[PDB]
């Protein structure tokens, strides 16, 4: 016997007690619990269940058998996680796969001791195979095999481990490849500046009196040919600082022109760049509610008491119409595959793999802790490795499901996620509606399928949802928030003498703190395989013609309607009064119309759009990553084309993603096509945003387009 | 005593839900969220215990209770939601007795005809300065109310204005060149008129409809084409399209291609039978109301606010954490948001005096005879207030929702209340914001939103409107589209057969022998916002690449391009949603020496494509009579006449009175009271997934607080 709150509260469910009713609820993800005390039975998900202990009341204080948790919530009433038999072949590797793949090529001779991780994930079977497990569970006839990328001091190395056979299949150094930022590399780096009096010296110079207090951040330097004095072998980091003024919120403290270059291989400051002595802002500004308090509110709560619609099975998830697999990778966080939608008893195909591609986050302003500063969070960080835990309740709907998931972190080991991702159904409004002039009306409830990840780099939080509609709509939306990136400046309001100069590239949002203008750019790749992989891509720009038909209009609403037949076209802006379709040209429906879908980069946002990337064309950044500038790409199927900015981008001299995945200009005619789509927003800063930057979204959407016959949620004739 | 529970509160409109286990009812209306045990002598209602003089009996499982459980229960008191309002606010709806009033004053005068029909009858506003002072410093109103009473003779309309304080005609003017909108009974009369025509009767004939009484008419008002439709254009006419009932439910699923009927009102007669080739009538039976479909198991899902909600509701004002606005529901436009102020730490500010929907458009792109000419204004020509559809509860609005009734006036000037016409309630909308810093506690706090919702039918699209008041000073507007197409009747089946490339050169073939239209939506909103006081001015600030001349090694920066927009002509203008537009307070500022502002984005995304501008070429008539169409973002002078974007009278208007009007003088923008118009729309081309009903798609529209605030507004009371 073991007192009730305590226990559940441990165990993760939220405990309710109704007076009145003499009740318990008990809510754990898929399971909704009813109890009262005494009695002999329990009901879960809207089953009975007889207890072997009933809960007791002693001192209105509960007490349960130490076997309750067990028989109440893995007792399979709640069947909202199904065993999975048969492992899907593009499931995660598992921990004990990363296990074995850390020996197996730490048992080489070649293996040097400080290595560390970049990469340890899943070498993909092929597309062909794992379709067929899904669509006819024919079973994939390989081994399980695993990519090992490695960082020996700076130098990189990708290994191929068979994990059925437990051998190592290759090993290839990259010469010219700079890696990732690994999370040590934090650690040094701020190690390095505590313990460099050349540094001390310079911050002394600064006001500061104490350096025991400054945090470091650390950036990649990017490439400038040369131009901004860096050799191009050197593992290089720059690092930019503020001052821990105890308000927890040091970004809100910068060291405004202070810049130091760290070589990681020798650990130590190769080079000090200091400009103009700014004063460093010292206001407190948490941003944490230590200062605050909150309005009373009333409770609201979204309650599921029967269960879910939605079923996990392993990594699988059945909801409604849909099935999909979903996993999780280190660089860019959760993949959505094998996707299908089950149109009458046939499942039909819409999307094999879909992921995040890359994001950046660059700036817009010269100066000497800036004009470098573009954020490749996952390229260059590890979006998955720095995943945020979900907050339950406040990141997602208290209705949500919480899952963990499971990768290895720099030096090998398994890393488990806890509420890495969260999965909710959600009401969305009606479905549709008529209501015909005195009929009954008509009105269905719309509802969502939402998957939900949240990383955490530096300063920014980005969330993806991926939103799946019962209609057959899929959406893809992204979040974020956190603390801008903030220069300090003389000026205390916009009247100051220095306010004009000081906000050339940004707003003045505190006093000494402007909020530097830049871009989020993220970028997705879907490989839709739209019925099949064998797609076109299809243009329809309506147009206004002359009326050629006769009678008073003098025009008319036409469709312009062409083919794009190769990737230099395929790559393009987009125009949101437009239609882009990724058709099926040997699949119709019953009117005679390829099946499609719809393709929309750009569905709105709450911040100003950006239409490309704000630099002017001959700036290394824009000549490293193409995908910033076009909206839309489309792409022969590949399974290693994966990044819009390339595999290492990291110090990159070139383009080594999309710019170089479009190169050959291949044929898009009725083939394999990837889809990728850029969006961005530009930000301009305002006081609203400071000190934390309340959520702001993007929306991006892919909607069937004669895909079916009728409305989909009409539902099946009797 | 006694009678039967479940029958009554289900009649009543609760929901109620019966747990077996626990014994007890759980009974949900509004914002009483009540619990109850058969037998118990107390209830609880909103987390408060309430005594009962008669407890819920259960007899053979059969639920019963007193004839007055659902007053005692429901009208408690301890459902504090609605409270009484202290002085009535100065722009309160007339109510039902004001309008039998302003009714009685106007039919006692000589003038007025029995014949006469009310297009509208509403309050004439007192004037935008007694209102924020009453608002704000409680002061009261000394103007007398009055109602604008708007009468259509015939064909001609008279604008009646009355004293409701003091019991008089103030004025009665003949309005010469305007012709009225669509009122009710027109339906009525325009079926009637075919049901009596033998020569239509005969038209129909030729195209293979044998009954001529299983034809369904609907109006459509014609425009103005300078006679080249061959109308008089003095007359009250209107065009009648024909459908098919062929006992489905969906008659606009068949539709009598190239048929029109002219029926002039006064007449009481058809006067003009346009007819092209014979198209063989879609007979194929399209419900869409599931008679012929599996009702799919779903599980359920609840929100529930079981003490209460965040808003109380005082009269027609609403009050949410930081906001206070008032609600009322005109005929015309339907629901209006005003006197809207934010609480700033104890200091209300003033963002909006009035925000409504302008006006609307629905334009064909089909120049054929049954579409030539068709194009919906839902409000201005047929009243979208008075055709409000009812919020079905739990479906058209969350399970959270309040649901308010609303009164306007019928059309023969008796009132009408509107049940469940406008839905309001609070919604989780993901993370407010977020920090997780690397080896911290975790921030987090949830994002709320209040939402008012109206839906309004004009014939076969059902029109959805969302306000939306975050909690950190956004306000977002959201329009959705959902009903059924307007569908041509064509010979093709498949895209395979010899007409399809004609049959489709004007919309998609979404069935056998139907084909959807290519048309747009175009909605418009009149925004009086008052941003932190009256006097406004208009900024731009559009993000520019600059050469780098800073050195170091970027050869480019991002900087801004900052200028004001003078002149109401400037102002007029597209919306490019890589730049920002501000309505600033030039004599007010933040406390980093920032004008207060909001940013109004007209575009904030849709699940269309969307519209640039009209999609007419500039010689069309449509397009010269309704310049609202082409801009996205308009700014005029305060005027308390200017209301309606497409002009007061729009039915078969020969020129523009509305925005193009307004804004024709160029008048100064410069530090004055300014009101903001959005226009914004879709381009629809239809698809199968749209047929027989169209699933909702949506339009959003943002003001968010620009440098308005000093910080972050959602971080909570200061208390150092
Ligand atoms: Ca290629
Ligand atoms: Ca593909
Ligand atoms: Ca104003
Ligand atoms: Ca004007
Ligand atoms: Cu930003
Ligand atoms: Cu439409
Ligand atoms: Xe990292
Ligand atoms: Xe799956
Ligand atoms: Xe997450
Ligand atoms: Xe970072
Ligand atoms: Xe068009
Ligand atoms: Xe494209
Ligand atoms: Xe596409
Ligand atoms: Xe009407
Ligand atoms: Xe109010
Ligand atoms: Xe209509
Ligand atoms: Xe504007």
């Amino acid at each position: 016997m073991v007192p009730m709150d305590k226990t559940l509260k441990e165990f993760g469910a939220d405990v309710q007690w109704d007076d009145y009713a003499q009740l318990f609820t008990l809510i754990k993800d898929g399971a909704y619990v009813k109890v009262k005390p005494g009695a002999q039975t329990a009901i879960v998900n809207g089953q009975p269940l007889a207890l072997q202990v009933p809960v007791v009341m002693k001192d209105n204080k509960a007490w349960v058998s130490d076997t309750f948790i067990n028989d109440v919530f893995q007792s399979g009433l709640d069947q909202t996680f199904q065993v999975e038999k048969r492992p899907h072949p593009l499931n995660a590797l598992t921990a004990d796969e990363i296990k074995q793949a850390v020996e197996i090529v730490k048992a080489s001779a070649d293996f040097k001791p400080n290595t560390r991780f970049t990469e340890i994930s899943l070498l993909p079977p092929d597309k062909e195979a794992v379709w067929a497990f899904a669509l006819e569970n024919k079973p994939v006839d390989q081994p399980r095999k695993a990519d090992v990328i490695m960082l020996d001091g700076k130098h990189i190395i990708e290994a191929v481990v068979d994990l059925q056979n437990n051998k190592l299949l290759s090993w290839q150094p990259i010469k010219d490849a700079h890696g990732m930022v690994l999370l040590d590399d934090f650690a040094s780096v701020q190690n390095i500046i505590n313990n460099s009096e050349e540094f001390a010296a310079a911050v002394k110079k600064r006001g500061i009196t104490d350096a025991k207090k400054v945090i470091t951040t650390p950036l990649t330097v990017g490439y400038f040919d040369g131009k901004d004095g860096l050799k191009q072998d050197a593992r290089l980091l720059k690092v930019i600082s503020y001052l821990d003024v105890g308000d927890g919120n040091y970004w809100a403290h910068p060291i405004e022109n202070l810049v130091a270059v760290v070589d990681l291989e020798q650990k130590k400051i190769v080079k000090i760049e200091e400009g103009p002595v700014v004063p460093v802002p010292m206001t407190a500004r948490p941003f944490d509610g230590r200062d605050r308090v909150a309005p009373a509110v009333k409770p609201m709560q979204i309650i599921e008491p029967e269960g879910k619609n939605y079923t996990i099975t392993g990594d699988m998830i059945h909801w409604r119409n849909w099935d999909f697999h979903l996993s999780m990778n280190s660089r860019v966080g959760p993949m959505i595959s094998t996707v299908t939608y089950n149109d009458n008893g046939t499942k039909r195909k819409v999307m094999y793999e879909g992921s995040l591609g890359g994001m950046i986050v660059p700036y817009g302003d010269p100066d000497i802790g800036w004009y470098f500063k573009a954020y490749l969070d996952s390229g260059d960080y590890g979006m998955g490795t720095l995943t945020s835990p979900i907050a339950r309740g406040k990141d997602a709907p208290s209705n949500a499901v919480l899952l963990n998931e499971t990768i290895a972190d720099y030096t090998g080991v398994p890393m488990e996620i806890p509420r890495a991702i969260a999965v909710f159904e959600r009401y969305a409004g009606p479905e549709y509606k008529h209501q015909e002039m005195g009929q009954p009306n008509v009105s269905t409830e719309r509802r969502e399928l939402v998957v939900r990840w949240i990383s955490t780099v530096g300063n920014y939080d980005y969330i993806f949802d991926w939103i799946f509609h019962e209609n057959g709509t899929i959406g893809i939306d992204a979040g974020a928030t956190g603390i801008e990136a903030v220069k300090g400046v003389k000026a205390k309001t916009m009247h100051d003498e220095t306010a004009k100069d000081d906000t050339r590239y940004g707003t003045l949002i505190d006093h000494n703190i402007v909020g530097t203008t830049h871009q989020h750019i993220y970028n997705f790749r879907l490989d839709l395989d739209v019925d099949g992989e064998n797609n076109s891509l299809v243009a329809m720009d309506p147009v206004v013609k002359p009326n050629t038909a006769g009678g008073p209009r003098t025009s008319t609403m036409q469709v312009n309607q062409y083919n794009i037949g190769n990737e230099q076209d395929a790559a393009q802006k987009f125009d949101p009064g437009t239609i882009r379709l990724l058709s099926n040209p040997n699949k119709e429906n019953r009117m005679g119309n390829p099946v499609s879908y719809q393709i929309i980069p750009y569905a709105g946002g709450t911040h100003p759009v950006a239409k490309g990337a704000q630099f002017a064309p001959d700036e290394w950044i824009y000549h490293r990553l193409s995908f910033m500038d076009k909206q839309l790409w489309v792409t022969r199927y590949h399974p290693g084309e994966r990044f819009p900015e390339g595999k290492y981008p990291n110090r990159s001299t070139h383009d080594t993603g999309l710019g170089q995945y479009s190169k050959d200009n291949e044929s898009l005619d009725n083939t394999d096509a990837v889809v990728w789509m850029t969006t961005g927003t530009t930000h301009v800063a305002r006081a609203e945003e400071w000190p934390i930057m309340p959520t702001e979204w993007v929306h991006t959407l892919l909607k069937p387009w004669n895909f079916f016959d009728e409305t989909p949620t009409l539902g099946a004739l009797k």
